[PDB]
């Protein structure tokens, strides 16, 4: 029977149907977003779920057989399945984090269309000539956030307090927002050379993503 | 009298006289804003327009007479139609809305004017190479779109109670306005891991923004 | 005479003489700024000023004997000369503007030393390659101004009342600054579509000046 | 004894061996940041820390030793020294700054490690290519600086009325944060035609930040 289930599996038939249901699934979860929509066609597209869930169970097991090891190797693959079994996870139990999760499988649309994976592949191809800039900048904000920990966390708690709380802040200072307004000119209140530490902290982190830029925008 | 005409429309007087009058219903209409303007040389302000339009209407036509097909098959040309059939549109009845649109009528002057049409045209070419990029980006929008109305939409209305509620707020992060301030520090009061759907969004939306701009600049 | 003083003039001490001036009315002129100081040193640097004022008008004059109508030719002299000028014009009468716009002259350092021309000439050789693009855009605001003045200067007199503070808001949107929590969030409290408006104003102009780049980082 | 310490310090193991402790006290400075962790584990983390300066004195000296000169003549070596020299000023005496730049030894990391080497090195390299621009704008910034403090400070301290308080504001203004509604919408309601001096100051200075990208990117 393997030739005869891989032959409907690597027919075009089935991926057409798979796409179909992708789309039909998401938009039908744009709805389940209406408060409205859930007191009517409630029920309808509650089944309809089920029911997708199922197929894609199948699609993904039929996928296997034909595929074997193959399959548990191939990225996008892997995807499917790490993304169909969180649909799979009871409605219930634990938390729901991953009843939410499961709008994930609408990403399933980036795996069963062409052309998506070229740029998804694209962009994700030059995430290894950034890992040595972006494990220096980890680095960075590793050092610095410790250091404003303690020289800030105790006159300001929300945003220095802590090792985490201080990396939020470095971050939201990163990306330059309501970092002079929100953040230092209230530390300054009380540390008038605080500015001796953020507007450096910025020109490196602001230097170091213009380079990365640069690199892949070239390289 | 084809020709004739043929050699009107063709013709340089023709064209620089309606740039003449293009410049010139622009320069009333900043006026037209002033209300002290309507106050003195109001009306003259008023039947000028009247008068431009008809014109516009008379050289439109003679363009089709002397195109036939070709002009509704002109970008630029259709431009010029939709833009002064709107303009024609009765003053009154329905919405406002058109009696502004009108205005755009000084975009032809973007039409009637080389150069301009060269740098449009240049910038327009762009658009297509970046469709597979703008596709993904907007799945991704719709995708984190929908988990944040149910993330958040319940105790936070305003920003993602609704599905365009929180298309609305995600690009308001994406452009990274008050992201932290406005948006997250608020949100993590309620839901002190939200930092873990923002900051990633951010870093996603944000990467593929610097992947678009290098595609742009080299490709 | 003529060779006399142009080769004191020509020669080195001379342009030494007067870059040395320029660094200490520089420094002079950072002093001036204290409070403190000016009960001080007060006069010291009021004077030393007047001083240096003769000193460059001097050499402004002895500048153009030297060289005539070549200089009233060259842009940096030209500058030189209507800065001089402006430092020139009574301490007293008509406005301070004048006498603020003095420290202009240490701008005077980019004219008597090489390499900061070079730079200074470097970036202003991009300009022209970028005045089809700036008129486009100027276009663009203009008629987005004059839109938004008569869709929300009713009820927003303070940011669209006027034709000029439409421009001045929608640069500020271009700058993304506050775009959303201060301007367009209040503005569709009462216009619940100018959503409509702002979100394809910000595309256009954002795509135009990543373009911009580009052509500037490339042509 | 020369070539016997010289086989240690070139050494494998050595090298490897600063390594292990940088990662260690790198991990340890992020838990002495932690409260609770003070409480506990406290001292064995305080010792710990007299532990490695120690050793870290040790190999200083040890490397000092097996390069002479060529030691104090390494950029990367200098660095390790100065940041042990800070690390053994004692616990005490004048302010506790040094008590916290000791987290720089973390910086050591870059140090010890090769490929971290080349990144840090790769970066800097680009430095020197852009000082005739740094300086421009450098003047620029002191000559608007000077400007802003004699035409806001009286009616605005806290943003201008001192040089350097209108250094960071202008500083601020560059990197665009609030400087509509926070800086420059606040200033016109006293001074109309302020934005005579913010727009234009926008301009300059985002221009010459692109084409420094440019420079970067390219040259």
């Amino acid at each position: 029977m393997y030739l005869r289930i891989t032959n409907i599996v690597e027919s075009s038939f089935f991926t057409k149907f798979i796409i179909y249901l992708i789309v039909l699934n998401g938009i039908t979860m744009g709805l389940e977003t209406s408060k409205t929509f859930m007191q009517s066609f409630g029920v309808y597209t509650t089944l309809f779920n089920q029911i997708v869930i199922t197929i894609f169970t199948i699609e993904i097991i039929l996928r296997i057989y034909v595929h074997r090891i193959s399959f548990f190797k191939d990225p996008w693959s892997l995807f499917d399945f790490f993304v169909v079994a969180i649909s799979l996870v009871p409605t219930s139990s634990g938390f729901e984090i991953l009843r939410v999760l499961r709008v994930l499988r609408l990403f399933r649309l980036v795996t069963a269309v062409p052309q998506m994976r070229k740029i998804v592949s694209a962009l994700i191809s030059v995430i290894p000539g950034m890992l040595s800039v972006i494990a220096l900048m980890t680095l960075f904000f590793y050092i610095f956030a410790i250091m404003a920990t303690q020289l800030f966390g105790e006159r300001f708690p929300e945003w220095f307090g802590t090792l985490g709380e201080s990396f939020y802040t470095l971050f939201q200072v990163m990306t330059l927002e309501s970092w002079s307004m929100g953040i230092v000119r209230p530390l300054m209140e009380v540390y008038p050379y605080a500015w001796v530490f953020f507007i450096p902290f910025i020109f490196v982190v602001t230097f170091v993503m213009i380079n990365l830029v640069v690199a892949i925008c070239v390289d």
